């Protein structure tokens, strides 16, 4: 037996950081959960009880906090690059650092029409994420995402013309509900290293903002032929708005809302154009996925 | 042995309703989760296998959907009243209906700064709830609430002057983070029946709105002496702003964010006035409750 | 306004304790999660910012760990009694301590058919819980329970003879699946204080054991007329088997498994006597509650 | 823009099946949750609103149930092969079917020392899983796993001799608690197709049983130098007990239990050899991973 792959590190490290401004007395809060896993010359920790090669998970945890103290934690693509870079440079035998960050929302409250200096609400469970893979002499690979963006539209979604065979019972429809939790991911052109990441910093926030705006617009506006068809259109527009993106990937549950036939009860009319009351189905769910690239 | 108490029915009934305004084309969606439990002369179903007294849970589920088709599902206080009244009126032997409703958020999307006619986002897992107890002979008892409203302020929270003895290690502070998940409940004066509830319908949405607005402003503006002191201020203000409320209750976790001493590492200064990076603590948590009434 | 009711303290305190028998080398582990909330002359902390009356939640957490070090953590009824008594005795102005304990399973592993001295498996998320209310002047009130015990029988459950009207669609059955998550609670007779609780210690583990054994056997053997009828039988048997119990309560979801009509596909026969494949329904669920006492 | 990859299907399909024996009157229950996603000539459903190529998720759901009716659902490696095979053979344009199955525990109850014919308990939240990738003209790739097997040992785990630098605070130890949730996966030699899978059926259950036995034994018995070192030993033994396995992969959280220093309180002694009461840490957690193969 031989180790074919191994990585190890610290997961679920919660981090908060505050910035306090001088002139303004305005405060800004940032909260994330971090995972850093390491690869390199570590097989012997597995094979020969040889702990000498292990940078302790505990130490990795310390290093996340220290790093957060020493640098801005925003945007997470930068923070993750910085953090990941630290590990491969500091330790000879460590050849890759994989950093996952989930950013939690803390949105400034408006009180009596004006933004509060130091009070925040978690205004959605929606997250902003990165996966930052820092690989020694292979550069920095970044995937940015939004996830947990839960949306519904009450009309202007259709699904007809699919294969019908001896397995099919689904009725065609020209007017249904569409609901999903959006998980959208954009993969950056490889960066040669930390310096290169630093040259692009403003694009990170801008491309997140774009991806979200494009998701919501296309979802709201598209008289959708299918989930397949609507996600495609979103991805097209995202690629067309940022050249440093190689691929855009959506993963979309179809969270079904069934009509309820009430006609058995006093001829109550609640289907087709009369449909008002629906039963949201917790399971199962359609799951539709797509990765889109340049020709 | 004897039955001392008994209730039964259907829990976790998901319900969506859509309104379509045919003039404007604007749709509005409502989604909830409903529990109905019944009490009455039902002891024999437990003692003698007498199913003749059971309105089947399956039937209670049908009834929920039927009632939602036949009536507005909003405000939940009204819907719950209507649903519970149905059971005590329809079935001679049923003497109480206990209706719990959790309302889920579907906030109309703004696309390019105008509200979209039929697209919605779940902005946060905050809920608005009611518990409506319809009791034959004893009118309609309603408790409304909001829950899962998660907030944080980065400053203007203090906690000093608490008891200190051989069990105490907590340092006094004049500047700490305060973060909670707000569960606030207002108990209505007893209503004589459906007719009286229908006559106060506007007060429901307005008292909810007040409860939320006070919570948010008080949390944001109060320079807090404790969770105890700040939650009292919210409750007193809510009572003063709606006469038909008898009590306000808050239940508030103290979601601790601990300073991290980084001084062991390169003399890093991260405590007291220099604290910027903190460790959010998932558990344990303080929990602080109050019920506030009129003197 | 005035405070009508108030309690506060520390929730979600995780506690592990190990016993080591130095003769045998056998270790036993216990793990729980503890909540302590206090009542007393504490109104001024809410009304006047008087922190002098607050035993800090942080201190209550310290106290939990200290008490667990100084005493057996088992049975939970005893531990809870000891912990709650500490608060009402130590602090003049605290008049009640409400102690909730959830005990987690760590079952000793069998390796090659002998029990291992110091290795354990979490066999299921079933819990054993207590709520111990220590009230100055009014003794010690204990409710014990078991919760999260998930069971299913594939046959020997019936449900016919229920009311049928214009709201009913459920077909009668003489053979259906029955599945539940058992939450069962036994309320102890009031104890005068710690001394009396200590004098009945063996009755705790034995009454838990009885409660579980009866639940399991009755569920397995009863040819059930309803959830109502079967849960009553459990409760009556538990009361008859421990005199110091005043009430037994059950709360039981009916976790529905629906037949699937496959006849549209190749005449496939999957209903009634031919039913083998079923669709477990996540929601909604029947919910059936009883409290049973002595006549 | 062009689709670079796409798959779609039905997720979270719950399935129960019962077998009833003639001679014995013994019943056996099986419960799983199924996901099937499809690949093939489907890009046009994304790019050209062309639903003609879509086998409806609804239909895929039907097909899971029908398949379950027509075949044993055990072992899941076979069921998944059968189900996946169905899709690539039935539909010309579908070239791969990816089947994930999670098997839920329903363990026969012993009542009064004898196994009950038709009553079952969910005796752990531990799962048995497969991922079955059926790829047209590439055969059937199977990965089997167990997950959610939560274990703790109170002693006979060590962690010393790791790198110490300016980032390290962790103390070395020769006696600690070790707790983890085991996620162990074994990847089968590629099978050429359904016929080949059928020739190996008994090995599926045997290899699952082996993997579990080996995990628990090695965990209980190994005076572990590190998580890294203990997982390695498990994987070694698994490979050495079944030739049709190419690789074994473990992913193991280190669920930390901290000592609690109580000496500040009355010189209470609770560390090193005196350590009895520990604080279980919900987060963060060490995460250690390893894939092991034949030389
Ligand atoms: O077993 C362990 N492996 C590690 O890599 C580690 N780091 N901190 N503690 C640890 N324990
Ligand atoms: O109302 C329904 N719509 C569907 O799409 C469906 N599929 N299975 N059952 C169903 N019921
Ligand atoms: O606001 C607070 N209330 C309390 O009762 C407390 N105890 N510790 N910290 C605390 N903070
Ligand atoms: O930084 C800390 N603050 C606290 O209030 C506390 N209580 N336990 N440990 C602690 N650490
Ligand atoms: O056991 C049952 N009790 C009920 O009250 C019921 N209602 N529908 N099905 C049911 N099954
Ligand atoms: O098969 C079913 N059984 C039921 O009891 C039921 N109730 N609603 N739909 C149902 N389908
Ligand atoms: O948008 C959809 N895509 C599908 O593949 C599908 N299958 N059933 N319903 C569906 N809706
Ligand atoms: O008791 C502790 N043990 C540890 O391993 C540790 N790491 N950070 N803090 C800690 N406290
Ligand atoms: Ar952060
Ligand atoms: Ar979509
Ligand atoms: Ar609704
Ligand atoms: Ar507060
Ligand atoms: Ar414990
Ligand atoms: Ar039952
Ligand atoms: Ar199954
Ligand atoms: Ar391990
Ligand atoms: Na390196
Ligand atoms: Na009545
Ligand atoms: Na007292
Ligand atoms: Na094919």
């Amino acid at each position: 037996s031989a180790v074919k792959a191994a990585r190890y590190g610290k997961d679920n490290v919660r981090v908060y950081k505050v910035h306090k401004d001088e002139k303004t007395g305005v405060q800004t809060v940032y909260e994330m959960t971090v995972c850093v896993l390491l690869e390199g010359e570590i097989e012997t920790s597995y094979t020969k009880a040889d702990n000498s090669v292990i940078v302790a998970t505990d130490s990795i945890k310390n290093t996340i906090y220290i790093t957060a103290k020493q640098n801005p934690v925003t945007p997470p693509e930068l923070f993750g690059s910085i953090l990941g870079t630290h590990f491969i440079e500091k330790y000879n035998h460590i050849h890759a650092a994989h950093v996952n960050i989930v950013c939690h929302r803390w949105t400034r409250m408006d009180i009596d029409g004006k933004p509060h200096p130091h009070s925040f609400i978690r205004d959605s469970e929606e997250k902003r994420n990165v996966q930052v893979d820092v690989v020694e002499g292979k550069g920095i690979d970044i995937k940015s995402s939004l996830s947990g963006l839960t949306v519904l539209k009450s009309t202007n979604s259709q699904f007809w013309g699919f294969l019908r065979d001896e397995y099919t019972t689904l009725k065609e429809t020209w007017d249904r509900i569409l609901s999903t939790d959006v998980d959208a991911t954009w993969q950056w052109k490889n960066f040669s290293g930390l310096q290169e990441v630093r040259s692009h910093v403003p694009k990170f926030d801008a491309t997140w903002a774009t991806a979200r705006e494009v998701t919501l617009k296309t979802f709201a506006e598209d008289n959708s032929a299918s989930v397949q068809a609507t996600m495609y259109k979103m991805a097209e527009q995202i690629l067309a708005r940022q050249q440093l993106i190689e691929t855009v990937e959506y993963s979309l549950p179809n969270k079904h809302y069934f009509e309820i036939d009430l006609s058995w009860h006093k001829g109550l009319q609640n289907t087709g154009k009369n449909a008002e009351v629906f039963a949201p189905q917790s399971d199962p769910n359609g799951l539709i996925k797509c990765t889109v690239g340049r020709s």
